[PDB]
């Protein structure tokens, strides 16, 4: 079982290779190869992650923003190259000119960034960090294609800071700070010592001028604010960092964030997002005079920085290290209700319960499938439920719930990777959805402190069950 | 003054012509002309808009989707006619392979259906109501292109519905339910029998077959849905319904939502969303098989519907319906935080107040601009404040608001278009930052209604101000 499989169990994508009722071809012979069609299940993922995200990073102090999808080839041309990134860029045209589908989000960042600054000027605070959950989309051949972790559209938690000198190494360590928050209480994923790997990308000095573009001060400013940040790191957390001479793009150094997992019993890296300096776009767009004329700083850096990078990859391999089990806040089914049905007149208040319940759930915003089981049957259905489905809480009803006002509520415990019963007493159906809320509250309590709100985004996913 | 003008001044946008500091060429010669791009205001619009119009619909049983940006064109040949549309629509190359970017997401959602006929077959309730924020590019003339109202990239509260014949009445009027709703409680626009118009655009009758495609009863079973919506739309609200003969989409009738305005003293009207019918889709994407086999339904419709329109077409015409002036939640700066100095000692109290206030309402999730001021300065501070930044609510924290522990709270109104004077009392800085969320917190209140969840965003914009 790969993340293709657990995306299509959980509907979080169509499979690419399922056949149109009717049409009896492939779907990918509709949408093309590489471009990953989300499904119902997928869809408030999808809306709850740009959300919290977005929240996020607009708590943290990042002005959040939405960019264009298509821009003028000249957008490029100046940030630019071009010449070699064309190659990997879908290019059209509109009325003799030149147009490309977003590759990055850099160049209207920076816009941003200079549009307020003919308009402010120094009144706009440095550092200025901008957040976007931006779509991209790149030229990938057939053959490199693979699931969600290498497509021709995807969605990047990206952001661009520009940070003058004094601040710098507080920027890069916090851009840390920010990723294990999301790691840890988005995703329920351990950021320590056993965990966690910092991997320092750098010039080789003799090559700057040549294959590394830019100043000996640029690089070393650079190099030092990451060597100072790493140690601040490895210091809080006992993570170790790894540096590698000559690994830098040739257009500034960088920091990866790479957790260390086990199979099976083999240890693996899981790359996440980077931070990335740039000496070239300052240059291109001419940041380092703008910044020197308006606000009087000489030093000052161009970041790009992803915590998770391609979220669709992100995505593809947490499905493969949590067995398509996905946090409370990001479940396509977050309760399911198991009617176990007896034969017997207990039914109808089986029945009546259940439903309530349901109900109940979804007004508070919840996503619900409600499943008729039966005494019998219980033991497959289940079965087929967490091998398919598995929603983050079964509540199951039968004859004893009913009869001891006791349900019997099954949350899935990440760590452990296991359900794990609880007795939640209720009076009656309102009482019961209060206290399943409850529950509920308390599994999105993370999440709420890292966006202030957890996303309700209701859904009924019975016909799922 | 234009919604141009507006966008530009609440920094919604950034404006094409503006020109690009240190190069001195305009902001279009980078982005292209007629691709808005969306500034550090309008991203928190953005994702709030998102959110609530996303939670709106999955509350009132829609799910809630995101499909991809690019697609083969295989997709569109399908839905199709091709030969026309193909003309309107951004083209380009993988790897001899034609793909288009996204001009509608209707074959998206309709595939999106297929997939889980083919899963879960007649357990999928009908009817299937699919929502999406949808994200669609077309071909514009330069000459065509004005402002936010006609663009190449924007953004359609979008969705599609499949509702059998014993329930497309009662779909139709949900829909103008649903409308009615977001119109009085998201943007506070009066919907009534003195300011609303129902507009139907039918068959010719002696025209089907030809310029109407269809059989008869497809049309007839229609109209006939549209006229009893609408007979019950005017009973309830005495809304005025207008039918046009031959005025339909060769494809099938339609209602068209049309708010009436008034100058300056001229009757306007201003189009909205539109509930549209389609005998084309069923057929190309064999619907009326698939329904009949599966759920043995023989009597079934396909439906466009949007409330809004064009996102961006709806905002343009509010900026101008309303100069500028946005609904709490969708207001660029929520709470102006404004500190009347004196030059006296009690600037210092005035300084920590006005510093307290603003961070605190910054860490309940709200976007806030703290301006400093002074007794002479006030009256020219206030007059750039409402021409230009026109925040939500202002706070004034003057030398008598510290002494008699009463803030000056001015909410504007956005039926009379007048400030309103409050008069909040406080203790401390955190009891007067209470007051000022429960003050907010009732300006949110219709907007929780639709969305379980008023939207914060936080953002510090002083430098606006
Ligand atoms: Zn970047
Ligand atoms: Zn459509």
């Amino acid at each position: 079982k790969t993340h293709i499989d657990y995306a299509y169990e959980l509907d979080i994508t169509v499979k690419p290779d399922s056949r149109v009722p009717v049409f009896n071809r492939e779907f990918a012979t509709f949408t093309g190869a590489g471009v990953p069609l989300f499904s119902l299940g997928g869809g408030p993922i999808r809306y709850a992650l740009a959300e919290v995200l977005a929240k996020f990073h607009a708590r943290r102090g990042y002005y959040v923003v939405e960019t264009p999808i298509i821009a003028s080839t000249e957008l490029f041309k100046v940030s630019g190259h071009i010449e070699f990134y064309r190659n990997n860029m879908y290019l059209f045209d509109i009325e003799g000119h030149e147009f490309a589908v977003k590759p990055m989000n850099c160049p209207y960042h920076i816009l941003l960034f200079l549009n307020e600054v003919a308009k402010h000027r120094s009144k706009l605070p440095l550092p200025f960090k901008v957040f976007e959950f931006g779509r991209v989309h790149r030229y990938e051949p057939s053959g490199s294609i693979y699931g969600l972790l290498r497509v021709r559209g995807f969605t990047q938690d990206d952001a661009h800071i520009i940070v003058p000198g004094g601040r710098v190494i507080d920027v890069v360590y916090d851009v840390f700070e920010e990723m294990k928050l999301v790691l840890e209480r988005l995703f329920k994923l351990g950021v320590s010592s056993e965990t966690f790997k910092v991997r320092l990308s750098m010039s080789d000095k003799s090559l700057i001028g040549k294959e590394f573009m830019g100043s000996k001060e640029e690089w070393e400013g650079a190099e030092e604010a990451l060597r100072e940040a790493a140690s601040r790191i490895n210091e809080k957390y006992g993570i170790d960092i790894v540096e590698l001479e000559g690994e830098a793009a040739f257009y500034g150094p960088k920091l990866d964030f790479i957790m260390m997992v086990e199979e099976s019993g083999v240890s693996k890296e899981w790359q996440m997002g980077t931070i990335q300096f740039d000496f070239n776009l300052p240059r291109r767009f001419r940041l380092y005079d703008v910044v020197r004329e308006e606000f009087g700083i000489e030093e000052v850096y161009i970041i790009h920085r992803a915590l998770l990078g391609s979220i669709e990859r992100f995505l593809g391999v947490y499905l493969e290290h949590r067995r398509g089990r996905m946090p409370f806040t990001l479940a396509p089914i977050q309760f399911a209700v198991i009617a176990v049905k007896t034969g017997g007149e207990v039914d109808r208040e089986i029945e009546d319960l259940a439903s309530s319940i349901a109900k109940g759930l979804l007004d508070k915003g919840f996503r619900v499938a409600v499943k008729g089981s039966s005494k019998t049957g219980l033991s497959s259905d289940v079965r087929h439920i967490e091998s398919t489905a598995k929603p983050a809480v079964n509540v199951f009803i039968g004859a004893k719930e009913v009869r001891e006002k006791v349900l019997d509520v099954r949350v899935f415990d990440l760590e452990s990777m296991k359900r794990r019963r609880l007795a939640i007493a209720y009076g009656d159906a309102a009482d019961a959805v209060e206290n399943l809320a409850a529950v509920a509250e308390e599994l999105e309590s993370p999440v709420r402190s890292l966006s202030g709100q957890a996303p309700r985004i209701p859904a009924d996913f019975s016909f799922m069950l």
